[PDB]
């Protein structure tokens, strides 16, 4: 087989989650409804899990539930949960990685010690980056080339819940491969769950993992107490940044896809949501009297700020080019996170009269 | 004189505002401030005002304060009112028009019959437009053509009292008059309220008017209890459909000033502010038992809805030209609004097995 349609020609192609967790439950159900309604799909949706507990697996297997992650949502009798990668992996058509970053190395470094199929194609639906040598790179473009597989990106306004309460979602599948795309959102689209396809990852990509910044942006004006004007403008401010940080690292930046799911939707989904604003608002009122580390525990329930992260290595590749200069609120966002910057600077970097050309 | 620098030669350039009511009044702060501190603008800011009560003109003139529609607020003493149009349009090189289109063709018909000097300039600071033979028409034109000088038109993520209060703002000035937006940008330019350049008044306009759909639009989302996930595809659907709206009907639309300050800040803002979004949150949940008309009395003060109006002529412009399928949200808001369609139709419009391509 040397395409999809060459394995279409003897029969339906095998769909296989990679993930454990609340958006990876949630998606199961979006997947395991179509694999079972599509007759491109083997009904069968092989999902592995990490090893965690009653075991997880035999939950899934026998409760058809996610009690852990995604409890109270009834999920579909055809997903079928495996604690070894091997029998998930193996005469797989289609992967869906929803491996969080902070294992994604791992899982990787695992699967290339099972045999995954030439024709096979991926889709990494994790926002955020994987850190190489001080350096961002993105999911779909990091698994593509661990492993030698073309891979596509899903990133939408899209929370767990509401997706999994079939709630009506929207969501962006960017891919360079064209033949992967007509097939990745079949595997997907659902009445509550709308798929729109670009021909590129990096945007959707540097959007999923940079909103964080903005989400993080929004705290601080939150926490100090700022009217919507201004928190507007540092938001706008934030989306230009996040757009020239994609130019000038990336080598391109298409803003169109700010009118996709994944860039202004999702965006405005981000602070409208979570505890994740709250984190860096409550940040910026204590100022240095508490940590990140403290209100990760007091506010997130142990889980780490996905924004700081992001922040910290964005303003590195910033700072090693020397353009800072040209990142005014990424850079002062980073003083005021990590080098101890008084919060009223957030401000002064833009109420200035300097004079726009 | 046949441009601004021939006329600069002479003396420096005598600023003019028409308008009353509280963006008008913290519109005069900001270019009263600039009036006086800048060495190219002549200190006393004419400003025409309606002739409303004790009298308004005098209040300004004497006590220095907006006490009807900005009160509590102290105005530079260098602005000066006027009943009269002739008192405050003559002579002056500079005029900003903060009438609101309600009143608009009224003041530029009086103008009509006052002498407006050949090389002087116009900007626009309404957000709106004005019908004319069931068409929609954007400020600057009109007052352009109506006029005959050039008009530049400014927008931003702008909340009156905010504004007024110094905190924190951006605004967006386009115009197809490169030596008008110079000037324009020293004449606003403050560091709580700071300018960026474009060089179209089109896209800036279609912004400030048809936001208020979007806000309509956001209104019913609150009103129906929908999700973030959901009202994040609602807005991202009527940005969309604005920019289409711009494209078919004005030739063009820049996607790119959706990144300004006119654009997505300013639907952000327009959201999470005002009783605008209230309003239609709560018609939808009456249905029909109460109409626009009680709502507006009820929540807004008795003012007009901006959001409903806009929506009209849009969806006027729409249907004459039969392109209803390809403005679906527009079209079923219409529908509820008017048309006595269930809310519940304006989740049905996009959850659907449509597959987009």
């Amino acid at each position: 087989y040397r395409n999809l349609f060459d394995k279409l020609k003897d029969g339906p192609l095998k769909i296989s989650i990679l993930g454990s967790g609340n958006w990876a439950s949630a998606i199961s159900k979006v997947v395991g409804t179509n694999a079972k309604n599509n007759y491109l799909f083997e009904n069968e949706v092989r999902m592995w899990i990490r090893d965690e507990f009653e075991r997880m697996v035999d939950i899934i297997n026998n409760k058809h539930e996610n009690t852990k992650y995604l409890k109270g949502v009834p999920l579909p009798h055809n997903i079928v949960a495996h604690s070894d990668l091997a029998s998930v992996i193996n005469d797989a058509d289609l992967l869906i990685f929803i491996v969080p970053c902070q294992y994604l190395e791992s899982v990787l470094a695992s699967i290339k010690e099972i045999k995954i199929a030439s024709h096979a194609k991926a889709i990494s639906l994790t926002k955020g980056f994987i850190v190489k040598k001080n350096q961002m790179k993105l999911c779909s473009n990091y698994i593509s080339d661990f492993l030698n597989i073309p891979c596509s990106a899903l990133s939408g306004a899209n929370i767990a819940m509401d997706v999994a309460m079939e709630n009506f979602s929207e969501a962006t599948i960017g891919g360079n491969d064209k033949d992967s795309l007509v097939i990745w959102q079949r595997v997907f689209d659902l009445p509550y769950f709308k798929i729109n396809c670009v021909n590129e990852t990096i945007e959707v990509e540097i959007c999923g993992a940079l909103k964080n910044i903005i989400t993080l942006a929004c705290g601080f004006c939150d926490g100090l107490n700022l009217p919507t004007n201004s928190k507007s403008a540092i938001i706008r401010n934030g989306i230009n940044e996040m757009i020239l940080f994609g130019k000038v690292f990336f080598q391109k930046f298409n803003e169109n896809i700010l009118l996709e799911s994944c860039g202004f939707a999702d965006i405005i989904t981000s602070f409208l949501a979570g505890r994740n604003a709250k984190c860096s608002a409550e940040f910026i009122k204590s100022t240095p009297k508490k940590t990140w580390e403290e209100l990760e525990n007091e506010i997130l329930k142990g889980q780490k700020l996905q924004g700081t992260v992001t922040l910290k290595y964005v303003y590195h590749m910033i700072k090693e080019k020397n353009m800072t200069n040209e990142f005014p609120l990424f850079t002062v966002l980073h003083k005021i996170s990590f080098e101890n910057e008084d919060p009223s600077s957030l401000l002064k970097t833009f109420m200035n009269n300097k004079i726009n050309q």
